[PDB]
């Protein structure tokens, strides 16, 4: 097989000069579509906020209109979901994971409008999800649209422009270029047999899409957490530790929400008018909270920064870290447009500001600052849960720019995924994915 | 479909065997590479002791520099030509070709060679890279665990024989997260399916950092400080860059290529022309290591000096010149070295030069130099290498300038793009060729 390798290492790394302007086309859409997405969801965040001046005296009124105003675009988004696009309900990710193991369709006459529409409803109502979903699925649509309507023949461009079109739209959902890149070559291409991706042509679209968020985004961060204190090589085993709790606390999230799935499913039975009433109800409740108790709702980055700063008492960690594992839950296991993979993040930080506080107490030799462990623990949820530690590693980097917790933040997401593994869990877009297809078989 | 159902189902469980033998490869790959630093090191600072025991005699001085070297360098090409010739040169080709399962590794042959062979030529002060001697004896002492425990199947076979080589490359960088990009972007076979297991290449190069910051703490290899921001209306400048980078890259790789062939033909294969011919190339560098530092050595001191606008334009087209002269010098000799930090050196040196032109011809802008400096550094690396995502990653850790993420990032590509549609090769790629194709002919 020698020969063959001398001829292919001759001709490596030579993409199709179509393949690669392409790919700077899909990055450029993506963009702009992942831009208005997320100017449309603040939008209406703040049209609600609105409302709640316009009513701000009357309490049960109020409590009110926060709550309705969420339910019907919950609703709204839920309906479009089960009536036009029913790939474009959950996250968004292990859809254009099936299409990149080409056992998924790529319906994008249906998803764009679905996604982007449906999402702005559900994130827009002040439910507990991420941009991710929305984005990377309508990514790869996007990606595929534009595949389509040049009609590229080929494995490597479908494959290609599909992939590209999934990173530029995690990378402008985040404001992370090398995540988007590294999101697809550790967890979206096909994991079990060779492809034909090339790494530039990602690279080209990712970095087209990162342009655009910052044309419209510039000069102020998702997450402002500034320059925290070091870590000492005798600091290190605590590190672990903490990865071993998220560890096997991963794989029991991840039961959760696959559960709740399937519990959840009961209430409507397959009913898209149960279904989109029970949207409004999930929704409303996320309004309602958002208003009440804004730490148990919404996208959760806000919350972010103050965990790590050490201005919440051990008692409010304890209390944001229940009632939103109970909230992701209720939202993402409802099956609403929506990712999963930011929210982890907020559950991550939380876990971790709080493990910090007791490491500062019990280790006052040490020199503790709670925050170097809410950062070690801001990706250790995506580590244990979706398996994908490279990439929550690299993505926390990009966003806290504390390079010098390197070291702790690699042990912590390694020492989660170990556990996640040896206590018997599955990447969770793996596992989604995987129930999806053995349904696409049941009913046959 | 069926099939792929029980595998989203069973994925990510590496064996425990392979998991923890990762552990024991990182750590034996990290004390080694320490080892190979503090070795050489020691060598280069005994040779400064020497010329300030002959501190008065110019002419004897730059002897005793030359000879030092000299001596160095020959017992360098010499540990290689004599018990392995799978030592000389940068020792990443090799590698990729063991996980190609297309050559051999020979390691209780190539430790002890590349080790003391690596000393010789970089202690010498030749122009060279720790990470050919760390990648290539990370992956021998993966092999060698392997063999020790006799572990079985291919995914052990694939991922020690990784695992050992990103914590090499980690170890030498300082470079945790280049280690592990630079096996899943260029390192692991191209061009099939391997089951290398991600999560046991990490534990690897974990345990492997760990062991250089235990030894290395408190003290940075590149500091450059923080530097400005880039507006998006400065942008298109980095694309600029990368392209010139681009154009270059391939260029510089058939000069690797050729003075590969021509510096053959002085000594035809023989091991006393050869080794002879080391020592006046490595007392070329103790020579110039003496009058002129910037033109030798690994190129890691005058990278700060460069970014802070400190050289001269002169002084830096000067530096450039001569860096590829004894770039190609040093490496294409077949002496045991990377040619992978030579390569940041030279192109940290293209940028700040770029950089400076740009700040006289674009006072609007605001420049400064030093971040066009950065954005160059690892683009050689994008250009000749084509690994950009390995760069960028491997001069982000090392830099700490994430600010300047969006003009690296497009420069190192522009780099790419321009290399491949001028018919460059990835010359790790382009060697391990060579070597397969001289083999069967
Ligand atoms: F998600
Ligand atoms: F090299």
């Amino acid at each position: 097989r020698r020969r063959q390798l001398i001829r292919q290492l001759l001709e490596r790394d030579k993409t199709p000069l179509a393949i690669l302007f392409m790919a700077a086309v899909v990055g450029t859409l993506v963009g702009l579509a992942a831009v208005a997405f997320d100017k449309g969801v603040a939008w209406l965040q703040n049209q609600r906020m609105g409302a709640l001046v316009h009513t701000a005296d009357n309490y049960p009124l109020l409590l009110t209109v926060a709550f309705l105003c969420s339910a019907v675009l919950a609703m709204f988004g839920y309906f479009l979901v089960r009536k036009y696009a029913p790939e474009a309900g959950g996250s968004g990710i292990p859809e254009i994971e099936g299409a990149l193991e080409d056992q998924r369709p790529v319906r994008w006459w249906r998803v764009l409008p679905v996604k982007f529409f449906g999402g702005l409803g559900t994130l827009g109502g002040g439910m507990v999800l991420g941009r991710e979903g929305p984005t990377v699925q309508i990514g790869g649509n996007i990606g595929r649209m534009v595949l389509d309507i040049f009609r590229l023949k080929g494995d490597e461009a479908r494959h290609t422009l599909l992939a590209t079109g999934a990173a530029a739209g995690l990378a402008a959902a985040f404001n992370a270029p090398l995540a988007g890149i590294l999101f697809i070559i550790e967890e979206m291409r096909p994991q079990f047999r060779y492809t034909l991706i090339s790494i530039k042509a990602v690279f080209i679209g990712v970095i087209m899409s990162t342009i655009m968020y910052r044309i419209f985004n510039h000069e102020v961060a998702l997450i402002d957490v500034g320059k925290l204190s070091d870590a000492p090589l005798n600091t290190l085993w605590l590190y672990l530790i903490l990865g071993i709790i998220f560890g096997i606390f991963g794989p029991i999230f991840n039961k959760w929400v696959l559960g709740m799935q399937d519990l959840l499913h009961r209430v409507h039975g397959g009913n898209i008018t149960k279904w989109v009433l029970m949207g409004g109800a999930i929704g409303g409740l996320c309004g309602l909270l958002g208003f009440v108790a804004p730490a148990t709702s919404g996208g959760g980055f806000n919350l972010i920064p103050i965990a790590t700063a050490g201005n919440f008492s051990m008692g409010m960690l304890v209390f944001i870290f229940v009632a939103r594992v109970i909230t992701t839950l209720l939202c993402f296991s409802s099956g609403a447009p929506g990712g999963i993979f930011a929210p982890m993040l907020a559950l991550g930080t939380v876990l971790g500001t709080a493990f910090g506080m007791v490491a500062v107490e019990l280790f006052p030799q040490y020199h503790l600052e709670a925050g170097t462990f809410a950062i070690a623990g801001m990706g250790a949820l995506l580590a244990a849960s979706i398996r994908a530690p490279l990439t929550g590693i690299i993505l926390v980097l990009e966003m806290t720019d504390n390079y010098q917790l390197i070291l702790p933040m690699i042990i912590t997401g390694l020492g989660a995924t170990l556990l996640a593994q040896f206590t018997g869990g599955k990447p969770l877009y793996s596992a989604i994915l995987a129930r999806t297809l053995a349904k696409q078989e049941a009913e046959q």
